[PDB]
């Protein structure tokens, strides 16, 4: 298992995480702190909670040294949390970037879908391909996922909701260089 490609650094701008929206005490932040936590005790998590768009994205885009880097990604692993309110996501598809347009860091991670970003367009992404995922999403656990290795500054997983819950919920993400 290689170097973590998704952690946050102390200090530097990237890699950072972002998500289309989420509930504002649960920043997207949270999903790359290296604080990995399945309850309250502390609560750690991005969730798109009691938030208008069933549907929302939590993404990575990397960094090398402190500043915007492509990588070579093969793999994601993720780990839900559930309570009365949240949980891992009846649905989601893991996306790449392939704009032409260098990303910058949004000015508000949490919230992408709330500024003009070349994250918010669809021609920007592309759907990983041969992906291997657990056969059903557990909360409780880092949910591990594997795919065709792609260059790029980011990738995503863009979810929705279970019907049962009132959003979706991470404590963290890992990505792993090879
Ligand atoms: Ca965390």
């Amino acid at each position: 298992q290689g170097a973590n490609i998704s952690d946050q650094w102390t200090g530097s701008e990237l890699p950072l995480a972002f998500a289309s929206d989420s509930n504002p005490s649960d920043p997207v932040s949270n999903v790359n702190d290296k604080l990995i936590s399945y309850n309250n005790q502390p609560a750690n998590r991005w969730t798109n909670w009691n938030r208008s768009n069933p549907e929302a994205s939590v993404g990575v885009l990397f960094g090398d040294s402190g500043i915007l880097s492509k990588r070579s990604v093969d793999n994601l692993s993720v780990g839900f949390h559930e309570d009365h309110g949240v949980g891992a996501p009846k649905s989601y598809v893991i996306e790449y970037y392939v704009g032409k347009t260098v990303p910058t860091a949004p000015k508000n991670p949490s919230f992408v879908g709330n500024e003009d970003h070349v994250f918010n367009d669809s021609a920007n992404w592309k759907p990983v391909t041969n992906l291997k995922a657990p056969a059903q999403l557990k909360a409780g656990e880092m949910n591990h996922f594997s795919f065709d290795k792609v260059e790029t500054y980011a990738i995503r997983i863009r979810m929705v909701k279970a019907d049962n819950k009132r959003g979706t919920s991470i404590t963290e993400v890992q990505i792993f260089a090879k």
